[PDB]
């Protein structure tokens, strides 16, 4: 059966960060749902990209569980995320089931907010480590994508493809990661 | 005067080629119009993720010219592009007035249709090779970005910054370019 993603797409979402994942994992096989955190209406990015999402969270939530919760950054994109009510539920149930949860950049925050996975070891963007830090409730890493369980962080729109095929590896094992890199032009 | 960028967007576009230049010359402070080929509505890009366009390009024109054309890759996306007469316009015009011109990926294949830049170093996905070289009217190259003189081409997704960032060069120069860079998190 084909692994299913949720990514969660709020207002100041960093558009590279959401689009990157969301195509490199439906070039694995993986279906991907673009759930809007504010509703079913298009979603102006951090640099004024606007991506017209899937669905509401609201309704995707209902197509539950996902195999994977992925978080994209961008400073106001992860506050709306943090801030959410909505976003909480969705991780607080992921995380007891043991499903896989996904942010990068100022992402991982959210995690912080909603009191997921403390104790892993995760990476944020240089400029979000002291507000992740804040309490010393993770270990922090520079690796360029941390993967601690079921808990995998990333840095910034430069790791986003390091990131995604890191969910891929997770999802759909090594050599269907490895597949799907080649045709990209990574270094 | 801030530089001004048109990105041009048909169904069928590489999301990530499309998004990444558009991100990276925005923090670069270029104006960028993201130009609807088809008019004013979303386009659905390669993987499905959908983009609101800032501007149909009928539009978009009016308002020309630009200090540099986009053309995203992705094969349809492409394609669309070689088939438009207002593309055509659009290119050779730019090409007569000494203006940029960057592709990327199945993007310089536009460039082929439309007959711009013959004899210039290109370079293209590897799997649009023997499309663009179709005739010999370019000389090959399998450099991860190719500027010669006014254009600009580059290979895939993988390579969508390394393209972003030479149009923010040609732009705006070197230390503009480094400036924009370091927060990305880049290998
Ligand atoms: C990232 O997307 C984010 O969440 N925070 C941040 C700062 C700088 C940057 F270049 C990207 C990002
Ligand atoms: C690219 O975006 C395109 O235009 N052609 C092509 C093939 C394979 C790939 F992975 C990306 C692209
Ligand atoms: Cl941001
Ligand atoms: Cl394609």
């Amino acid at each position: 059966a084909s692994k299913r993603a949720l990514v969660i797409l709020a207002k100041g979402a960093e558009e590279m960060e959401t689009v990157i994942p969301v195509d490199v994992m439906r070039r694995a096989g993986i279906k991907v749902t673009v759930a809007g955190l504010a509703g079913k209406d298009p979603v102006q990015c951090s640099r004024d990209v606007v991506i017209c999402p899937d669905a509401s969270l609201e309704d995707a939530k209902k197509e539950g569980p996902y195999d994977v919760v992925v978080l994209p950054g961008g400073n106001l994109g992860a506050q709306n995320l943090s801030e959410s009510a909505a976003v909480k539920e969705i991780l607080k149930e992921q995380e007891n089931r043991k499903g896989l949860i996904a942010a990068i950049c100022a992402g991982p925050t959210a995690l912080l907010a909603h009191e997921i996975g403390f104790g892993s070891k995760v990476t944020t963007h240089p400029l979000a480590k002291d507000k992740m830090m804040n309490g010393g409730h993770y270990t922090y890493s520079e690796n360029r994508v941390e993967k601690d369980g079921l808990i995998l962080t990333s840095r910034g729109p430069g790791t986003s493809f390091e990131f995604a095929l890191a969910i891929v590896e997770a999802l759909n094992g090594k050599e269907v990661a490895a597949q799907v890199k080649a045709p990209l032009v990574l270094k």
